[PDB]
């Protein structure tokens, strides 16, 4: 059975929500606070994060940022404003899907299953880099690393065609499945979070230090 923690500090919403989602056999897990939410990320172990919007946005954004914080946690964001720049703001900022409001339990029911849905290939290899598909895990130099779901399957479709330059219109379309706006910086966003994680600074001998 998998997790899911919900982080609502409408109590009438928390409680559809927590219906809704324990009768399609889901664990579920409240937090009426963006900092009761914080903390029970880090502890509760959930497999997702449902997170709805209540706070002012410098708030807000930090909040889905501290979530995305070197997180394998995927997170789902239920927002009212129905744009393109609140879908380019949110999935920018680490959140792996929205959802706009209002909206139907059904609507709900199937973004949750494309965040949990079962893995697939076997264990990825590229040179001392290995990506395994299911554990969501990534070690490099022999350092455990910590990518967000996007960074990872962002690696994961480079390495499978190494010899493959993607467009960002394909990256965009490949990675978010049609969710994300197309024009935005995105792509590019999660490209330079990737190759801060990854990069290797100049410089290779025998000795290497780092």
């Amino acid at each position: 059975e998998q997790r899911i923690l919900v982080i609502e500090d409408d109590h009438d919403i928390a409680n559809v929500l927590r219906m809704d989602l324990t009768d399609a056999g889901y664990v579920v897990d409240h937090a009426d606070s963006a900092m009761n939410g914080l903390i029970k990320a880090r502890e509760d172990h959930p497999d997702l994060i449902l997170l709805d919007l209540g706070l002012p946005d410098f708030d807000g954004g930090d909040v889905v940022q501290r979530l995305r914080k070197n997180s394998a946690l995927p997170i789902i964001v239920l927002t009212a404003r129905d744009t393109v720049e609140e879908k380019v703001r949110l999935l920018g900022l680490g959140a792996d899907d929205y959802l706009i409001k209002p909206f139907h339990p059904d609507e709900l029911l199937a973004r949750v299953k494309v965040q949990l849905r079962q893995r697939t290939s076997e264990s990825l290899s590229m040179g001392d880099l290995t990506l395994d598909p299911q554990k969501r895990l990534v070690t490099y130099k022999g350092e455990e690393l910590r990518l967000s779901p996007k960074e990872f399957d962002i690696l994961a479709l480079l390495i499978r065609q190494p010899g493959r330059v993607y467009s960002r219109q394909e990256i965009g379309q490949e990675i978010w499945q049609g969710r994300l706006p197309e024009g935005s910086n995105v792509v590019d966003v999660h490209m330079a979070n990737l190759r801060a994680k990854l990069r290797d600074l100049d410089g290779y001998g025998l000795l290497r230090t780092v």
